[PDB]
């Protein structure tokens, strides 16, 4: 298991050390406060309110988790995800990155801790 | 060995010859384009974009090419498998399916071409 | 057997491990999402609705998932070869490349996941 | 090895499939021109008149091409590094990136061409 905190201006995410492989049934928690500017926070699913303006992952709102695993493409992670199993053909380290928009990252702040483990399969 | 196509508004799916038996390992090679409503088309993995609306696979998304053996749940193939084996207690023939909503193949446009061959053991 | 990914934004491909040879047979699954610019992503066929601007293969389109063996020209992979016999002469290691037009791939992202085997012949 | 273009407008730079390990040996040669806004622009090295507004690297000039290793800090590259090895603990994947002011890629123009290499050890 994993556990540690991703910063909201880390560009390019926080890398951790749980490798997905193929077949693999994970569980993810993320708690905390951050914003992608603004002076409020949210929690790990972001601003409902906020308008997507080129998000890395257009999935879920600016100020969301979100994660890659290997070099996939963005997957949304928001509060957590439960017993869960990635798509045919994605897999390598996990790698946890605030939603926000290429090149706009400098005026983020906070941060979410996250827990990472494999479970029983 | 069995090559044919999948209409992508065949609801029923496509039965093809070959029968899954315990131990086999087989080989499948999607290509093509299809759609299931829009006028763009897309290949075997489907539409990344597209939300699952009760989708017969919940596991691969809307437009992918899946498959059942025997009466197996669906199982994703996507571009294909390489040199695959099927879960506990899964046989009988392979039935190429479209991945799109119950009730809604009507409006379903295209195929896929797919190769299917066993492996040795 | 070999496996791995191709990175888009490479001009220089991925050598594999594979000396393809007179008489072999062999088989290709790629798979995955990449861009050659556009914010969306394709699979290993790429985009059916790009104009070839310069591709280093003519013979697929902008996106596609393409290879050479030994020096020769680029060969179309798509979402892969069934059990392929390559035109006469043809040998040597096979890289992996992205299809897009030399000197643009600076803006390039994502990657396919590809396995490769000989078969029996 | 890896062959592409790093894009002067992207402030995260350019993520290659090169891993930096200890003892590596390797060579990098960059050419091209960029800006960091005006319509003149500079090659690899940057613009030796303009003075540093608090760029990403101190030890380059303003519109060089400079990288990181895994986490490391910024490490100047400008037209290249010949038969170059690293800084003792430093490791992992070389980015590439234009050296600007953070938060101020967005009026960037042009891009470098760069081959990276390891070379015999
Ligand atoms: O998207 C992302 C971005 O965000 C920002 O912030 C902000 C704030 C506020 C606002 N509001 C509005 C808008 C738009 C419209 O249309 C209306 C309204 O937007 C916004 C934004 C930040 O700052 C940055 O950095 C980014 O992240
Ligand atoms: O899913 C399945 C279905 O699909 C459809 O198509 C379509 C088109 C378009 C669209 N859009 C949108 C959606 C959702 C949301 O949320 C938004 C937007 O969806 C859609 C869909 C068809 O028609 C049918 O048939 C089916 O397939
Ligand atoms: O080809 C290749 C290239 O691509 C690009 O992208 C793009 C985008 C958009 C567009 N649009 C149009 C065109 C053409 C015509 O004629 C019209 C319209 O194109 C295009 C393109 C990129 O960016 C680069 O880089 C390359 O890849
Ligand atoms: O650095 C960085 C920056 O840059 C800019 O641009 C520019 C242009 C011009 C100029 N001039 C001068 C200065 C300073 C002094 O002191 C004097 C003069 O600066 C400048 C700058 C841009 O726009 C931005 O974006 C950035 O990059
Ligand atoms: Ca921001
Ligand atoms: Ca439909
Ligand atoms: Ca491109
Ligand atoms: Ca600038």
């Amino acid at each position: 298991a994993w556990k540690g905190e991703v910063l909201a201006n880390n560009e390019a995410g926080q890398v951790t050390s749980i490798i997905y492989n193929p077949g693999d049934v994970i569980t993810i928690v993320a708690a905390g406060w951050a914003s992608y500017g603004p002076t409020q926070k949210w929690g790990p699913q972001g601003d409902r309110e906020h308008p997507d303006q080129g998000l890395i992952c257009h999935d879920a709102f600016c100020g969301a988790l979100v994660m890659k695993i290997g070099n996939s493409g963005t997957i949304p992670v928001n509060t957590g995800l439960f017993r869960w199993v990635a798509p045919n053909n994605v897999q390598g380290a996990i790698t946890l990155i605030y939603n926000d928009v290429p090149g706009t990252y400098g005026n983020n702040s906070g941060s979410f801790s996250v827990n990472i483990g494999k479970d029983q399969s």
